């Protein structure tokens, strides 16, 4: 490597970043960032591959790594597990950075790289993680990390995107891991002709059609059609579909069409509770918080007497996401993607074992969804 | 402001950033980086104007505010506060960032700022922060998030710089005010002719030299002297003075002189032992650690029968730092600044009301001190 111009380009990446922190006031525009949560980087590649398509020449990509070690932190040598993944990065051709924290669990460690991550206006807008698929088999302890982490993103005013494949998203290992291998290496080559259809149903969503907008307009996906579905009014149909398509064409999108659905939030028609029921079996009253799971006895022994966190205040939102499931399938059974707008629950009210058994009922059997919520802050300030 | 290629200025600055993360894995400079602990920027800005001496056109400046705020987190009007107080950093001649995070204490909240911060190759080499002054007024306490800060500083092989006044540091509000005024506005105009004095006292210090080196090559300093002082061996005088000199070549510093010592460790003189016993008073065997204090029950009822900890293995460490403060004094009374070597002591074995002890006796009166460690790993790769 016969380069002696590098300390040009030290001070050419200090004085531009000098450039883009001083900026008019108003001028201010979106610029889809994220940090994305990879673990180590030649481990999940799919949620490098399809956050490549978004936020390329558009945005940043942040590659965060929480190493979880309870004991003996290894901080000199870590520096040689800095260099070298980056070097992994860039090896490929990929435009992302690498940031490594040492921590005991996962939501601490990755507390960090929320509120300190980037330097300037070159911070994470948004944060995309995967979906924890092996929930139910073991440690329940553990989903109270998950879930708080993202309650917390949404407290520090970010985005959220969650992906989920129908398989898992590690590769740390034979026909039966076949099924993981290629289907993993599903997004950066090879994509076909087929379908990229939404589901806008959340009005301060925002970000929630910018990523299909953005991820359609690439080299692998503009043989694909981008078919918006909505659920709003139940009377008049022609002029909520003129509604939506204003602002579609807002958003630049160019649809193929946009369907109206009437029945949400109705009928989930006796099939998926019985197996919603037995998915929170044993965590009825025995939902994952051991403050309020020792608190109950000043007030009872038999804990099975109060539903109002359960079941008695949350009737049709967990209806709600099993009539949604059904909808997903006989509408969109052969898609590429879907995304789908988020439920959020408020933190303390809702338990974190039943907002989790939501987020997975919603996306039982279906392609790669990408459940997004915005931080509704502004969005179609971008592209002016 | 009528600029329209803001869009062109983001994409500049992220692929130098690009540019800058993929450089040769040999050719790496050193490049002074700081994270500099100034709380609200507008208040202690003689720690500005002081690290804008160095690492200006040649390093990055990161201002760091850890918010204390136990309860009531508000995130979203605090990036109102963030646009501010850059905007404040923009309209002086700064060339700093600019990353606040919010928490209980200030030890986790600078935690955040070490293993997070920045993206690439521009991230915070050293930690430079405030001496604490009102160490021994009031709530011992929190001296412990303090030292417990500077001790993990050491551990994630950073590099760290304490910078004392005579005076204090913050500004937040007559005649007596009026001596904190003026003496805090001291380092970014008006600087005479003088002298900027080091000691080099630690083999591995390293970064101790390129400090003065880097703010003596600038427009208000240049009229300064740079006078190395050393202490070495007894017997041989003219040839120690050589060894430095190799070195000092090396650095390309153009020192006034180098003078050798001879009286280090030897001799306190019954002066200052009786102000440094009555320093520690009420901290002998009340030394601040909570579990430490509670556990000598079950060895002894009356604490003070064992010394070890206190003065019985750390004879020769306190008095050496008694015996320097009568050096810094006779021999740099009328300098502009001190750049000394900083005492280190090992975690866990020492208490950290006497590390804390230590680092205030050898900085009693004086000019502008500045207790400089590095972290020895590689230095004088600067300027190849």
């Amino acid at each position: 490597w016969g380069s002696s111009t590098q300390a040009l380009t030290y001070h050419q990446a200090l004085t531009h970043s000098l450039q883009l922190c001083g900026v008019a006031d108003h001028i201010k525009t979106f610029r889809p960032q994220c940090l994305v949560m990879t673990g180590a980087p030649n481990s999940r590649p799919a949620i490098l591959h399809l956050v490549h398509a978004f936020t390329k020449n558009v945005g940043l990509m942040l590659c965060g790594h929480v190493r979880i070690s309870s004991r003996r932190p290894n901080f000199k040598e870590l520096n040689s597990d800095m260099l070298r993944y980056q070097r992994w990065l860039l090896n490929n051709n990929s435009k992302a950075f690498y940031t490594c924290v040492v921590a005991e669990d996962l939501r601490q460690g990755t507390q960090y790289m929320l509120q300190a991550a980037g330097l300037g206006r070159l911070r994470p807008n948004t944060l995309v993680i995967g979906f924890k698929n092996d929930w139910r088999i073991g440690d329940i302890k553990e989903v109270e990390t998950y879930i708080n982490l993202i309650h917390d993103a949404f407290d520090f005013q970010y985005g959220v995107v969650i992906l989920r494949l129908r398989e898992g998203l590690d590769i740390s290992h034979l026909n039966v891991a076949d099924q993981r291998l290629l289907d993993s290496q599903q997004f950066q080559q090879k994509q076909g002709k087929g379908t990229v259809d939404v589901w806008w149903l959340f009005d301060d969503g925002g970000l929630t059609l910018l990523i299909p907008y953005l991820i359609a307009n690439k080299k692998k996906w503009k043989d694909c059609k981008i078919r918006v579905f909505i659920g709003g009014k139940i009377n008049r149909i022609d002029h909520d579909r003129r509604a939506m398509a204003t602002l579609l064409s807002k958003f630049r999108i160019d649809f193929s069409d946009i369907t109206v659905l009437g029945d949400i939030n109705t009928k989930p028609k006796s099939e998926g509770l019985t197996e919603f029921a037995e998915m929170i079996e044993p965590y009825k009253l025995r939902e994952d918080d051991m403050e309020q799971e020792a608190a109950e006895k000043l007030k009872s022994e038999e804990p099975w007497r109060i539903t109002a966190n359960e079941l008695e205040l949350y009737k049709a939102k967990g209806n709600r996401q099993i009539r949604l499931n059904e909808l997903l399938k006989e509408h969109s059974s052969t898609a590429n993607l879907i995304v789908m707008s988020m439920p959020l629950a408020r933190k303390g009210a809702v338990s974190s074992a039943l907002y989790m058994a939501w987020l997975d009922t919603l996306s039982k059997d279906l392609p790669p969804i990408l459940l997004v919520r915005g931080n509704h802050q502004s969005v179609l300030t971008f592209y002016s």
